[PDB]
């Protein structure tokens, strides 16, 4: 499913993401947008290390979810990567919360650094009623 901007904003809010570990909703929106274009079906194969990024947040199969074909897979979220391609993002959200609980926080995601960090990201939630 490809979420509409405000629709995703409200969904993330209901799931307790606003201010999670100090990360505003606008920052989460900026991340989802640049990772997948708000597309839950997005996947990206990393030919170099044999891993794959899944879903709306492009979570990686080496550390977070298990897809059975990634070398050195950790499965920190204790989820099948399949769970991250559902139209319902509840599982993706639970795993994205586990990710930022690491010392690096949202800084871990390079996409956030390249297009969200130190930039005005309020534009992502404006008009959504959140």
């Amino acid at each position: 499913k490809v979420f509409e901007r405000c629709e995703l904003a409200r969904t993330l809010k209901r799931l307790g993401m606003d201010g999670y570990r100090g990360i505003s909703l606008a920052n989460w929106m900026c991340l989802a947008k640049w990772e997948s274009g708000y597309n839950t079906r997005a996947t990206n194969y990393n030919a170099g290390d044999r891993s794959t990024d899944y879903g709306i947040f492009q979570i990686n199969s080496r550390y977070w979810c298990n897809d059975g074909k990634t070398p050195g897979a950790v499965n920190a979220c204790h989820l099948s990567c399949s769970a991250l391609l559902q139209d319902n993002i509840a599982d993706a959200v639970a795993c994205a919360k586990r990710v930022v609980r690491d010392p690096q926080g949202i800084r871990a995601a390079v996409a956030w650094r390249n297009r969200c960090q130190n930039r005005d990201v309020r534009q992502y939630v404006q008009g959504c009623g959140v």
